[PDB]
């Protein structure tokens, strides 16, 4: 199974050593250090309940990480003291306590997010011990984040080209099983991706949620049926007609998604879809259109190509603003070379060549849950409080050569103004006092404050 | 875990999507054509954790088919064909995958694996777990970026020093942080120490353990260390005796100390230069002090902080007239490193004359996390079906993009009489012109036919 004693840094194997004489407490935050200006909090009831509550200290798991740091070191360096008093003391339940902004609330960067410090003294190495962990909440909150962004730029454009939001929440669909770098990187992601959005095919963001954090719909994401490369291939070059034929035949009263390029996308948009299958597509309903999917080439180019085709062969209108849309039996989806700028150059062709958001949804993969790092919002996880000889002192780091790597100094809370606006208070300033936004999530090996994926997905709103 | 949940959506509805009479659907996997050569590394983990034994069961099948009803808002899922697993094979997936060994160097555009279905019924199984198979895309570009970077370091240390050694724990993985999740962390940090035997990350260490093994008591090592929390905590006007402290406390093991805090110029001149200079003298070559500047320009830092330290401790011009410190003293850059910043750093430091014996370093996300599926493209296709009784060769062939097509037929890797390697097309490998297949069975029916230590894959990826 998995091993709290074996999941941090090894270097942090050795702090118990390194503080003071009587250390009796270090407190710790996170943030979002100073464009993405505001960061969706999500993704730490999941590691709270996978990895941190109940009893995650065992008598096997002491000897297990005591036999590989020996070797690892090439020296005894390993707690087992400490480690065993955890054991003895609490039945292996981490003497911990958590509090954080409600998940899904959005917060300008620069503020707390959470904080973690050690509730018994002797514990005092505990808080840098699972900052490996906790700062793995980086890549939820930057996934949620950017998914967020991509939804600014849909809405905004979805509203000057038509006039309304319908299906906004199914215009961005994660594609992205395929191109993240593991099976739990892909459940996280896909959840993060499904605070803003409802089109998912990573299956593994559902179970995800009905496990972590639940909803009161029948099921968090949704999708249609699709062909891949292989099913069309599948045929035989020469049968491409027939491929496309069996696949939206045996799909004729839902929505279904067609690869078109497996050989050139200009013709089976033209001659396949336009003509041979013509009557199979204008007699499809409204609430089953047939989806036709460009996968290579230049995104825009192809995309405008190949509506432009579509134009000449299907009877379009022009809507309530002056922007062309084809008929409701016939859509298009972008799902190849998507990330945010890219799908900001789309949505601006188009609108520049006068055809509405409506026609087209967007599939981003490898962009969606991938190309993202730590440093896209700057999340940092720094000490900020340490009591050494009954003498608690401001601590921080500020390096000469960068003010941006700078820290907050002593006990943290987040407030917000009259006027709403966000702060967060230092040097324990927040006693004086509204109140602290910072709720306490884990305390002593339990999870106190839970929040469902419903009331997540209300604070992440637009305005 | 649950297999029949671990698939992209639109592949649930596949097996009513391909021709009828298909008994066999083949597939391989390809880096698509720097980054010339990849290591393949990191299939056996996905087949020993997720493919192998008893995958399908009653339990995930209900499970599968409650969500997909809903997910779907319609009926799709094939529990019949998922039910025939479970009655006749007993939940094993009749399947067979034949690859690479692991650890080979294998330059762009060969077939690195092959997957068919075993059982004409189960023609839908080969493409379902496509999704799973091609996440090896990650453990293979980290192992190949990493040998990449082994290639920069061996060939400056070797013109600045003369040899090779310690050349494996010269770049030493800090991205445990700094990547999006546990399994991440470990599957990364494993194929980094395919090259290198340095590591912070230590859930690499556990996941070598559980699915490759080793002959040696651990994969990965490591040293004591300390960062910006446990040299702060003493206050500012206490840098000194944290210093002290910790390095008294692993005087018999190398130990790193993180110097820019507040001042790392005033780090190295003041307080390790005089004040604690008699501490650090005073250790073995087998234990030195090993400085980390984590801040600023890395090239220009690094050069900085080896100067000053020159001014403060004795440095010998070594037998290739580049500058050596006392072997009782280090220096790691750890801050910022990638494959781009590393090269112009250590001809950086040959230039300016500097031995690269002098310098370690460490990379974080930039090593486990920046990297994405089409860095080398990697791609898992269709190549052969057949179909009532007929074999077919299948491919793509997109009109805006040859670089799109994929390969024909069933496909097979040689030995070249010159030593390279060529992949064949449409079965003209049973004529075995060149060598043998270099496929080897990995699995057949949920069992795994062979399997590699880590020590062979190692050795199969070592330079030269
Ligand atoms: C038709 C639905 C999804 C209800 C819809 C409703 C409102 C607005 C847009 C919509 O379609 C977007 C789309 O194209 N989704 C899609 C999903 C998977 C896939 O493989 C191809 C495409
Ligand atoms: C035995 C060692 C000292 C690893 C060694 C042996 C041979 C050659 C070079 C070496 O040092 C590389 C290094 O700097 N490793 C390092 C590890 C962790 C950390 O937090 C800082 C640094």
């Amino acid at each position: 199974e998995f091993n709290i004693l074996l999941a941090t840094d090894s270097y942090k194997v050795t702090h118990y050593k390194q503080y003071p004489p009587n250390t009796s407490k270090v407190y710790s935050y996170f943030e979002c250090r100073e464009k993405y200006e505001e960061t969706v909090f999500y993704g730490l009831q999941y590691i709270l309940n996978k990895y941190l509550k109940g009893k995650v200290v065992t008598k096997e798991k002491i000897q297990e990480a005591k036999d590989v740091y020996k070797e690892h070191f090439q020296d005894d360096v390993f707690n087992e003291k400490g480690w065993n008093y955890i054991l003895e003391k609490y039945d292996g339940h981490l003497p911990i306590e958590i509090k954080a902004v409600p998940e899904g609330f959005v917060i300008p960067r620069g503020n707390v997010l959470f904080t973690v410090e050690n509730t018994d003294p002797e514990c005092y190495w505990l808080t840098n011990w699972i900052e490996t962990i906790l700062v793995q909440s980086w890549y939820p909150i930057t996934v949620a984040t950017n998914s967020r962004e991509q939804k600014k730029i849909l809405a905004k454009y979805l509203l000057e080209t038509s006039g309304n939001l319908d299906g906004l929440e199914y215009k961005l669909h994660d594609f992205g099983y395929r191109g993240v770098s593991s099976q739990e990187t892909a459940g996280i992601g896909a959840s993060a991706h499904l605070v803003n959005f409802k089109g998912t095919d990573t299956v593994a963001g559902l179970a995800l949620i009905k496990k972590y954090y639940g909803t009161k719909d029948p099921v968090p994401g949704y999708s249609v049926p699709a062909a891949e490369h292989s099913t069309i291939t599948a045929w035989g070059k020469d049968h491409e007609k027939d491929a496309f034929e069996h696949i939206v035949t045996q799909f004729s009263s839902v929505p279904v998604s067609v690869v078109s390029d497996s050989y050139d996308i200009y013709n089976a948009c033209e001659k396949i879809w336009g003509e041979d299958l013509r009557h199979l597509i204008v007699s499809r309903s409204t609430q089953a259109p047939l989806i036709i999917r460009p996968d290579s080439g230049n995104p825009l180019d192809t995309v405008l190509k190949v509506l432009e085709i579509l134009g000449k062969k299907f009877p379009v209108t022009e809507n309530s603003k002056g922007y062309k849309l084809l008929p409701p039996y016939l859509r298009v989806i972008q799902g190849d070379g998507v990330d945010i700028n890219t799908l900001q150059e789309i949505v601006e062709g188009m609108k520049q060549k006068m055809w509405s958001i409506e026609n087209i949804a967007f599939g981003s993969g490898g962009g969606l849950l991938q190309k993202l790092t730590r440093d896209l919002l700057n999340c940092s996880f720094k000490c900020s409080y340490v009591v050494t000889n009954g003498l608690g002192i401001n601590v921080f780091k500020d390096p000469v050569a960068d003010p941006n790597k700078r820290s907050k100094k002593g006990r943290l809370s987040l407030h917000r103004t009259p006027a709403g606006n966000f702060v967060t208070l230092e040097e324990g300033k927040g006693d004086l006092e509204g109140q602290d936004l910072l709720h306490t999530v884990f305390k002593n090996g339990k999870v106190t404050k839970s929040y469902s994926f419903d009331e997540i997905r209300k604070n992440a709103q637009l305005n």
